[PDB]
């Protein structure tokens, strides 16, 4: 039952809405490679586990407002199983750069 999302392809960009209510709605987040990608996190939870976002794969560390949604823009040049999470040995957050 651990079905992916797919992002949606914009003008030259890529987007995609990950809910952020206890953990991360889409586990795994498909993007293709070599195009600009910004993923928007909606705080609906004020989770102190959710509070800040960090990219192992990218070195992308922000953090995230309650009751709004912070969008990581990032340029996937290479294809791979990628992933995010919130501190270390913690959450689950997955990404498929095609």
């Amino acid at each position: 039952g651990a079905m992916g999302q797919k992002a949606q392809q914009k003008n030259g960009y890529q987007e995609i809405r990950v809910e952020v209510m206890g953990g991360y709605t889409p586990e795994l987040i498909v993007l293709k490679k070599s195009v600009p990608a910004r993923i928007v996190f909606d705080r609906k939870d004020p989770s102190p586990c959710l509070d800040q976002i960090v990219f192992p794969d990218f070195g992308v560390h922000a953090n995230l407002p309650m009751g709004e949604e912070y969008v990581v823009e990032i340029t996937p040049e290479q294809a791979g199983e990628f992933s995010f999470a919130c501190g270390m040995n913690m959450m689950h957050g997955k990404m498929i750069v095609e």
